[PDB]
């Protein structure tokens, strides 16, 4: 697909046998989802906060589907104002910026 | 240009007679620069924060240049971890996401 930026670029994703809304965020290194039970091993990770750190669970090599494109990558799970698809996942689906 | 997302999409911009580095951020509604003297009238604006609001100065209809494309739009000036080019400016240069 070609997505324009007049609205927030919010897409339907498939992850952990669920459907989620997530923002395509070229400003985010990492992919973070609100609380979801993901399979496999996780390790704790500290991400940056309004005067402090947030502890999240890091799952490696998680299958996602973004507008029908599969992508394996790291997903962080914990407190987030939205599901965010960050650059680690956008590279996997061949997402570029174009003008 | 076509910009891939293996690295942060940081571009050279021209604004207020200065050169700045800024992140292309599809996750940002608005364009925010670190302290710069911009011409014209500004009004105060509250944007969201780690447990609170940040007061910034809103300049309307400011010329920018991103990789040689001119774009008029709103620029916010105040405390920001980086220059951020948000969607209000990316639409003006015809920036899309593509995969």
């Amino acid at each position: 697909p070609q997505i324009t930026l007049w609205q927030r670029p919010i897409v339907t994703i498939k992850v952990g046998g669920q459907l989620r809304e997530a923002l395509i965020d070229t400003g985010a290194d990492d992919t973070i989802l609100e609380e979801i039970n993901l399979p496999g091993r996780w390790k704790p990770k500290l991400i940056g906060g309004i005067g402090g750190f947030i502890k999240v669970r890091q799952y490696d090599q998680i299958p996602i589907e973004i507008c029908g494109h599969q992508a394996i990558g790291t997903v962080l799970v914990g407190p987030t104002p939205a599901n965010v698809i960050g650059r680690n996942m956008l590279t996997q689906i061949g997402c570029t910026l174009n003008f």
